């Protein structure tokens, strides 16, 4: 498939130009340039590469502001906890259907989950057709874990690698709900299946724990995607720069538990690897990674306006999420994986023309016109055609009537 005649934005550090991109089995097989002919004329409107959101936890979809003016402690155990205890299978299904509805809206490809039922969020990242690492959400209490981690590897067994659009991670909760054996154990395990591990880390000021422990337990050898990190000792940037370390930056989700802001500038300036992740629903309410990186460069640039520019912030929403993922996204390349996303220049937001880089982070709504993943549309112009909208609708309001 051939689609062009229109703005081409190879990657973070590129210019616009007018040209269009090859696709065939999922892959980018050349991108031309100039007048060509197109089976898709995307003529007023930019093709770049798809996002990568990498942290969430997609079924919270269905607690969209169920629990709001809080604080962690009672966000959690008080409000979410008693409502998760409810959560089904289908519900888990269904919840992370709604989160892809979502986040394709927004050009994201692929996401990074965190959770439970993981099976069911599986089958549904299946049936829509996005990438995704997921994780299981892992918690003990001396060594016993209720099974959570024997869950994990079930996923591991019957979903890693699937379609070359699925991986699976393992998801230690945080260093304060795992206890240090069992973050050992881990650690341990997934390095052992040489897959990668996802875990809050340092997202409350409580947390004043040294990094010295999960560094020598095989954060240096296992890569690892720390969301939050906000109160992450600057001491550690440095040993954190050449090791598999993505950092998971999620603003929205920092400022509305009241954590505060991540240094991100700082970590940067060190060398370290950043990501943009939107946390659940439930603390952000919104799954859209174009409102997450804007949210970003400007709390960076509270303390000076010169922090987080427009080229750092595309390429840590594209190149760097990928990466942290394991795929060769992020790029419009030869050989690079089809994910792209179309963008409508035809806004009010988007002018002057001139400037739409910077649009992109500064001014741009976030609705996209069209998200393509592995060389399928899972989004365009409205409709999502790899499900039954129809369908899902009546299977959402039934769940909320029986949820609540
Ligand atoms: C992000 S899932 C965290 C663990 C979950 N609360 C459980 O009990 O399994
Ligand atoms: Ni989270």
């Amino acid at each position: 498939m051939i689609i062009g005649n229109c703005l081409i934005l190879k990657d973070f550090s590129s210019e616009p130009f007018w040209g269009a991109v090859e696709i065939e089995n999922g892959t980018i097989k050349r991108v031309l340039q100039g007048e060509v002919k197109v089976d898709l004329d995307l003529s007023g409107k930019l093709v770049m590469p798809a996002l990568f959101n990498t942290h969430t936890h997609a079924p919270m979809t269905l607690l969209r502001g169920v629990a709001e003016d809080l604080s962690f402690e009672e966000w959690l155990f008080s409000k979410v906890l008693p409502i998760e205890d409810r959560l089904t299978e289908k519900m888990a299904y269904y919840g992370t259907i709604l989160a892809q509805m979502e986040m394709a809206r927004h050009g994201i490809a692929g996401f990074v989950d965190m959770y439970f039922h993981e099976e069911w969020i599986a089958k549904a990242v299946r049936d829509f057709g996005m990438r995704a690492l997921l994780t299981r959400g892992l918690v003990d209490s001396n060594g016993d874990d209720g099974g959570r981690l024997e869950e994990n590897l079930k996923l591991y067994n019957e979903w890693n690698g699937f379609e070359g659009r699925i991986f699976v991670g393992f998801g230690p909760h945080s260093p304060y709900l795992c206890s240090e054996e069992y973050l050992k154990r881990v650690f341990d395990t997934a390095k052992s299946l040489n897959a990668p591990v996802t875990i809050h880390l340092y997202e409350t000021s409580k947390e004043e724990y040294d990094l010295e422990d999960i560094l020598n337990i095989g954060l240096k050898e296992v890569k690892t995607i720390a969301a939050h990190c906000v109160h992450l000792p600057e001491r550690y940037f440095g040993v954190l720069k050449d090791i598999p370390f993505f950092v998971s930056h999620n603003p929205a989700s920092n400022l509305k538990l009241g954590n505060g802001i991540a240094p991100v500038q700082r970590m940067i300036e060190h060398g370290m690897k950043v990501t943009l992740g939107t946390d659940g629903a439930a603390s952000n309410n919104s799954l859209n990674l174009f409102f997450e990186m804007r949210l970003a460069s400007l709390l960076q640039k509270a303390q000076n306006p010169r922090n987080l520019d427009v080229n750092t912030c595309l390429k840590m929403v594209t190149y760097d999420g990928a990466q942290a993922m394991g795929f060769k996204s992020g790029k419009i390349e030869e050989g690079w994986n089809a994910d792209l996303v179309v963008i409508d220049l035809d806004l009010p937001e988007m002018f002057p023309v001139q400037n739409i880089k910077n649009h992109l982070v500064h001014a741009f709504s976030g609705e996209v016109f069209a998200t393509m993943v592995a060389g399928k549309w899972i989004y365009f112009d409205g409709e999502y055609p790899t499900i039954d909208s129809e369908e899902v609708k009546r299977e959402l309001a039934r769940i909320e009537k029986e949820l609540y």
